[PDB]
């Protein structure tokens, strides 16, 4: 029986309903719906600024790697690249009227640049169509290919996100051995080197056995790498094959880590059991970076 802080009420807001109705006549899938995310009523217009945030996966909604913690659907092979997806997806997002979109993609080992040009093309169409829409790219590490990272970071996005997922001592238990903490930090550093204007962001999951000393040291290492924004949320086991949850971190302990993030100087620290990288991302951006007056 899950603790009650991992549950939400059914989404019922006026803004949620309007976004939901409009989406149904568009040709566009969201992670929000596909993953049955409990946060949809809050992200789709439910917050203080009434912003609409959603997450859209580019280059297919499955991954072949089968990582031990990951909730993305597994498939034995990658799907084909749709050359019309950058144009069509940018068009649909702009018509839908999101305020903040997280464009995300899985590890595409089949492509030399990991999909970086395809991602950058999508950002470029979207920013040409509606420069008011904020754009975050949440990407894999591109095997540390600095040119692929540069392609995404120069694309015109607002936020470059790349997740470290756990503390260094748990990387081999949790993440695939093709990735690691140092390489992920080098991604974030390189994005800021080539585009110093971009906001850098990472996310970590708690509940995988990390201790407080390890979490704090990780947060300090991220500040040293000039990471602007951080999210911390609960690891939820997708199926019985995936890693067991070591513990459900309490609501107040997540609030402690928010305080720690504030003190270490992150521009925002989104922290809570249901947090993930995209959770209310447009609201965190407007409140904490833009400082928008209501
Ligand atoms: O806000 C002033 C400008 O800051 C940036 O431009 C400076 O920093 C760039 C590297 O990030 C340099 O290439 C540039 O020559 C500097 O002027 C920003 O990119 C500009 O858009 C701003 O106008
Ligand atoms: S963490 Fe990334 S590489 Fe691993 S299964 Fe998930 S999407 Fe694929
Ligand atoms: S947390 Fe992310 S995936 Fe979930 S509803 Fe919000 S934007 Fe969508």
């Amino acid at each position: 029986r899950l603790p009650p802080w991992l549950k939400t009420e059914i989404p019922m807001g006026k803004n949620y309903n309007k976004l939901k109705n409009t989406l149904r006549n568009l040709n566009l899938h969201t992670v929000c719906e596909e993953a049955r995310c409990p946060n949809i009523g809050e992200c789709w217009g439910g917050g203080e600024y009434a912003t609409a945030t959603a997450t859209i996966m580019l280059m297919g909604d499955t991954c072949t790697r089968g990582c031990r913690f990951c909730s993305v659907k597994t498939a034995r092979n990658p799907p084909p690249l749709d050359a019309s997806e950058p144009y069509n997806t940018a068009k649909a997002i702009a018509e839908w009227g999101l305020d903040y979109v997280v464009l995300t993609s899985v590890d595409r080992d089949d492509m030399p640049d990991g999909g970086a040009e395809h991602i950058a093309k999508t950002v470029s169409y979207l920013k040409e169509r509606n420069p008011k829409i904020l754009v975050e790219c949440l990407t894999p590490d591109f095997r540390g290919d600095l040119k692929a990272i540069e392609k995404v970071a120069l694309s015109g996005l607002d936020v470059y996100a790349h997740n470290v997922e756990t503390v260094p001592e748990l990387q081999s238990k949790v993440r695939d051995p093709r990735v690691n903490f140092d390489q992920s930090l080098r991604v974030l550093k390189h994005a800021k080197k080539v585009q110093p204007d971009v906001i850098s962001k990472t996310s970590i999951m708690l509940g995988l056995g990390e201790n407080d000393e390890q979490v704090y040291a990780t947060m300090k290492a991220l500040r040293e790498a000039d990471v602007d924004c951080l999210t911390l949320g609960q690891y939820m086991q997708p199926t019985r094959r995936h890693l067991k949850v070591e513990e459900y971190i309490t609501p107040e302990k997540f609030k402690y880590w928010e305080k720690v993030g504030n003190e270490l100087g992150f521009h925002y620290t989104a922290s809570g059991p249901l947090v993930r990288s995209s959770y209310k991302a447009g609201e965190f951006f407007l409140k904490n970076l833009v400082a928008k007056r209501k």
